[PDB]
């Protein structure tokens, strides 16, 4: 049946997908993508598409699946389908270095947000508390952007069209906050470019989140969706998803 898929990709979320010197897209779904489609007998191309628009355009027919950062989110899963996940991860918020909210003590280091118990709402609501006056950049059709308008509606957000402009901002000054995943802030605040942004917060998994990293298939393409399951299976089994993660975001995040 299959012989060749075109993989879409964004191409401005390192360490998953990004451009190296001479414009060449690179990261981990690049890594990924290759693997997975040598273990399921078939020729991988990757194509750039702009994170706004990559779900109209698999649906649309412009290629075959989206390795970008994706997160298996409820929303999402109303209009595409989604492979086995590819790698887990929690979310939590982003600051400069000299922030007072840095001082804010966390009473729930891993926040699971499925079936929001009393005491995991006060921990949300002391946070939208601390926030107030607090401005807010996340990346526009994100998890991100999601969690900030139901969760905390009272926080002043500000959305970008890539998370690079939103670091830019707050690395300028005109936001005060951010939040993205772990796999994301981690390597970004590892970098010595950056020992001027912190994490903080708790670790936030589930809910609006979703169920972890995975590729977008039309939902018509089952036949792709068990190839790829098979493949990921496989990958995670071999330690191939843990050697890549650990390659690429200094720690293993594979599931
Ligand atoms: C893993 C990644 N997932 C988010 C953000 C994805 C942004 N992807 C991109 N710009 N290519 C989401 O599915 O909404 C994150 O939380 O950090």
């Amino acid at each position: 049946d299959y012989k060749s898929i075109t993989i879409a990709t964004e191409g401005s979320y390192a360490p998953y997908n990004f451009k190296d010197a001479g414009g060449k897209l690179i990261g981990f779904d690049i890594d990924l993508g290759n693997d997975l489609c040598k273990r399921m007998n078939i020729e991988c191309k990757f194509v750039e598409q702009a994170w706004d628009g990559i779900i109209p355009s698999l649906t649309a027919g412009r290629y075959d699946a989206i390795m970008a950062a994706m997160g298996i989110q409820p929303a999402r899963e109303k209009v595409i389908a989604f492979s086995r996940p590819y790698l887990l991860t929690p979310n939590t918020f982003l600051t400069t270095a000299d922030s007072p909210l840095l001082k804010t003590q966390v009473a729930i280091e891993n926040l699971p947000l499925d079936n929001i118990t009393p005491e995991q709402k006060a921990e949300l609501d002391k946070f939208t508390k601390i926030f107030e006056g607090v401005k807010f950049g996340v990346q526009a059709g994100t998890s991100h952007e999601a969690f900030m308008k139901q969760m905390m509606p009272s926080v002043q957000i500000s959305t970008y069209d890539t998370i690079d402009n939103v670091v830019m901002d707050l690395k300028a000054g005109r936001i005060d906050a951010s939040l993205a995943s772990v796999s994301f802030l981690k390597p970004l605040t590892d970098k010595p470019d950056n020992k001027d942004l912190k994490m903080f917060g708790p670790r936030m998994t589930g809910g609006l989140f979703g169920k972890g990293v995975g590729v977008g298939i039309r939902k018509e393409d089952a036949d792709l969706k068990a190839l790829f399951d098979k493949a990921i299976d496989a990958a995670i089994a071999d330690g191939t998803v843990q050697k890549l993660s650990q390659q690429w975001f200094g720690y293993d995040a594979s599931p």
